[PDB]
């Protein structure tokens, strides 16, 4: 009947009420989002006189434990002196409130999915895509610091936040699904649209899976639409193969879930486009004025520009994670010069 | 639309299909129960030719990691040579199936709540209650092994399983909420009816919380009704106070949440239906001098029982009776 | 031949050179101490403009991992804002230098064994002992903060430091042997003289083992001499029994190591085994007489001295006896020790 | 003064007495060896009627804690039901005895350094080297098993044991310095002669540092002498550079410790800082004696030591001594090498 003396629903979520003041300090304004972990609220800090985002974890042991891993990773990152850490949304403090762990973050404006919707799903400019890609490669380089070696594991537009609607600064958020290179047992990871082929295949995975997600995200930021909009894992792999063809034989040979998708030929599941015929050259509109032709003529949307972007994306979407382009090298690509 | 290639529902629980066969080995029979962790199914192991219970953990990282702790706690117990470990439901093995961690257990008949439902919540005899108590005390001694130091954290009739409807053998099940002794991390623990005063007061705690729970369970097994049926935390502490009086001053002086329930005076009293403190005497609840709960062992037997419960319901976790000493209690001789 | 490019000796200790400067910051002065962990040096911090003690961990994987536990415990403590934190030697920072983990502590003056030595092992006054007692009880109260639940595990005079040669402030140092309350990992813990009976008996233990050690240390600080100076574990437990009697049968009935020290007789009672070595009968070496409660204190040297009346000694005796309770479940806890009349 | 009731010396080592019987089961025979961890003894198991080797960990917390990692890693191995875990010295069981953690291993006969001494530091044949290299590659493949991902971190002749003078079997021993692949914790790792360049340069590293050690060891096994006998880290890097040349610039551009050994010129190129042979001029071709009858010319005309055979060996070693840990040969591919055909 009642849960947590009435403060929780039956999903161990705190019943969010606008206007409440948690710890007589944080005035709850509205809900930012919901997740399996719990909720995120926009709140005004009446002590520091600033807006914050507060992540209120479900009042359940499994979700508290997960959130404690996130806190530890965030606090581990914060001991690093590099300016590269500023591409990670900063955890200000945390506290227990009515049996919920609450994480207080610096508040950003909205996420890149909001941004895509604000473009009516037709993309942002290649120039803004470049600024994004350079920041994200820099964030991924930070995560790759050996003492960290952190895999985000859930990169997607929802988990990249824009600081200020009038600027291009972005940051990565939500390390609740993350792990360090030494803590990997879970093989069903990443959001499906952004799921790397080594994961779909059941292979060893490392930080390179985030680079695969980055490549998918960057294409979607410029076209406005998900690159690989799989409805399931077979559909996901088929939509990958439409663009990138049949994976290398040496990979599929060592792939435990190869025959889930392939016979090396593709197995049959309306009909999908043949392998490689959905060329990225055409998706990007390299010689045809960008996505939908809408970028014809705009500065920094030349053939030379688009070819450089296609090359970087293709290096990010390498089938093999041992030769997938790595953050240090990605930052030196001509696309950024 | 779909989840886990259609194998999962929207909460990422495996969609249980009665009669399905896993890996030409486990034939799913029926659902045993649901929960936050996921689901428990009755299944036949065609290879071993035995019935098993399979706990199918939800296909989500948070519950996978929790269930890993539970697996580790169970595999720690397996290593111990003592016969005491057999009062714990045995984990036979675990495997990944369609992205769900599956824990395979030995199969038991039903839980103590079902038993209480069977008796129309009139409780079982003191002799059956005596038998359950010694088994439970032995299970708690095993958890108290210093190298384990495991706190079950959710002892209750539903988590106590009956082997055979024709037998008194029982076992503790479900260590998904369990932890080993350590620095305090979680404060909102135990099921409310069975939650210890140290937890409610926000105080340090240890394996003694499980002994508190056991005392509530044992009285409930014999009366048929929960000892402290709180609708909320304040209702819970007040129903404890009805029976055991105001907590000792030295406890509330340290209790961080003392003033959620009590108020300190210039000279400790309750804050505001309830019976005055201590007037709901366990002497009357057990029917010690009046036959038993309602009207039907000896009065010496009931006095020995009452003494044992009162030691289990010691407000002080430092002096609450420990498993080794409870087994030496005259109630069992 | 050469170790760590010459910077280490064959023990992979850093070869300390007086007057070296590290990282254009720390001016190495002299060696403070040495242990199996490595070394402790006195150094001047040019940035904070203050003296520090730098613990230089051996350049060896096993000792590095050990010290990382110690770093974690200290940093876990540093997150607590209570004043009681003052009574732990403070970790200022840590760094890697020439493959050595270095822990930078506030510099204190000397340890309580030095102080004992400086009394020619005749003790300090009951007034100074009282001050030490109250501070150490506060330290233990801090360690018992539930989020911490830290057992020091090697409380002894050498691990209590005097802050300033002309003040009475003391602090607990060296958490390299420490652990948080949890499942039992270690059984051979605590220095022998200060080792609690539950450890000697191979029993479960918790934070109460540090209180036992404090009981022994406070007596020694006042008398000058260790209360239980065991040459080996059997001698240690016999000397304990001299003062406090046979441990209760319900403890011995559970102790895995009871038969190292005691015999269960045909009448069910426990008695000492003969030593394969002459002890007073159990409990006839009374702490009342060790302290000299009615005869002028230890060796009669406190007769007539302010603060050393029979009433003062009786309160001190009482607190110590609660600290030396055989049962860790009823041994006095730091909160209640601090309410004792000895401090009123 | 007395340590551990007289059972220990002042280094917290158990005082081993030949003959002692532990727990009416293990009869101690003699000291096999000793290291910073403690000691190894040969012992006879009466209850099981078999001879065993017991690693007696020092009675000190830091060594106890290190050895619990070792138990954990070994017990992880043991759970893998395969034939390849045989190339690891098998942990039979463990127990605490008089305050010492004790690891009970199957017992082997001697280590690779003893064999080298028995050759008079002239090396074993290319045929025996081939067999050892195949087993060692199979051990590294097992370690590379994804759920294990175990870096041994201290591959050296003393940690490779011969199973018996008449049986060609060798096994890897001592996982007390080992770790699973993960975030970087230690940087000063591996014995100096066998220490990989990525370690020397302070870079990220993974299981490939063991492959580097194996390449160094395999050469030493055939010649009898260490390939890179650095007296210190600079001497080490400079002897590596003697045989292999200056590392690639893209490594050095990212190496935190590059300027300990190399100077970056105004044209952006890397040279050695301020002795030695010029880089790349100490040819492995000439150390192996590909054309002159092998080491010392002693193998001239011997079966299995043709020009072709030595070229297959040079090539494989050179693949194991790839400066770049991403392109260094890996146990799977090392095992398909023609040198084993
Ligand atoms: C007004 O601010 C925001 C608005 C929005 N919304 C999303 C919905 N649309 C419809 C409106 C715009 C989205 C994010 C923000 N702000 C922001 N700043 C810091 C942290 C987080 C945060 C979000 N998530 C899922 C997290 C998970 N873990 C940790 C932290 C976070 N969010
Ligand atoms: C037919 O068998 C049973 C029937 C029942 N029911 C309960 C409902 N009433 C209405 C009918 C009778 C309940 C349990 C069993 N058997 C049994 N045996 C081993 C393990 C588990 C088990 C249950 N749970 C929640 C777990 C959680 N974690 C691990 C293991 C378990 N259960
Ligand atoms: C001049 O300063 C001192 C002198 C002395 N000596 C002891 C010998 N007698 C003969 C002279 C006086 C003893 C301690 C100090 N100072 C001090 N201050 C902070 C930390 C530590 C420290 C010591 N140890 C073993 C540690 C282990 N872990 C961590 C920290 C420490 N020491
Ligand atoms: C008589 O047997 C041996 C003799 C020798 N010696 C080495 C000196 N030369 C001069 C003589 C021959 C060397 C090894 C063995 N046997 C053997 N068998 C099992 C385990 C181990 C073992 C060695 N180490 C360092 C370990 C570290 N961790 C775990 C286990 C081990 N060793």
């Amino acid at each position: 009947k009642v849960y947590n003396d009435g403060y929780d629903d039956d999903n161990y979520d705190y019943i969010v009420k606008n206007g409440e003041k948690w710890m007589d300090r944080y005035e709850i304004d509205s809900l930012i989002g919901k997740g399996s972990f719990g909720q995120v609220v926009k709140a005004y800090d009446r002590v520091e006189q600033e807006w914050v985002a507060i992540k209120i974890i479900k009042n359940k042991k499994a979700f508290l434990n997960q959130a404690q891993i996130e806190v530890r990773l965030l606090e581990l990152m914060n001991k690093h002196d590099t300016e590269m850490k500023y591409y990670i949304v900063h955890l200000k403090r945390h506290f227990m409130f009515r049996n919920h762990l609450c994480l207080v973050f610096e508040m950003l404006s909205y996420n890149l999915y909001d941004l895509l919707r604000n473009t009516n799903f037709r993309g942002v400019s290649l120039n803004l895509t470049r600024k994004f890609a350079q920041q994200m490669c820099t964030a991924l380089l930070f995560l790759a610091t050996p003492e960290l070696s952190i895999i985000h594991c859930d990169l997607k537009p929802e988990n990249i936040l824009l600081c200020n609607p009038k600027r291009s600064a972005i940051k990565i958020v939500d390390f609740g699904s993350s792990c360090q290179l030494g803590q990997r047992i879970y093989q069903y990871i990443q959001s499906r649209f952004y799921r790397s082929p080594e994961v779909l295949l059941g292979m060893p995975y490392d930080l390179a899976i985030d680079m695969w997600s980055l490549g998918c995200i960057l294409v979607e930021m410029h076209t406005g639409e998900p690159l690989f909009s799989g409805a399931n894992e077979v559909d996901q792999m088929n939509k990958i193969v439409e663009v990138l063809g049949i994976p290398p034989a040496h990979i599929l040979d060592q792939a435990p879930k190869a025959r889930k998708f392939f016979e090396w030929n593709l197995k049959k599941t309306r009909e999908y486009k043949p392998p490689g015929t959905r060329k990225l050259h055409n998706i990007l509109g390299v010689e045809t004025g960008g996505p939908g032709g809408r970028r014809a003529g705009e500065s920094g949307h030349t053939v030379a520009d688009y070819l450089k972007f296609k090359d970087l994306i293709l290096r990010m979407l390498d089938y093999d994670p041992k030769t997938r382009i790595q953050p240090y090298y990605a930052l030196q690509h001509s696309f950024f010069k």
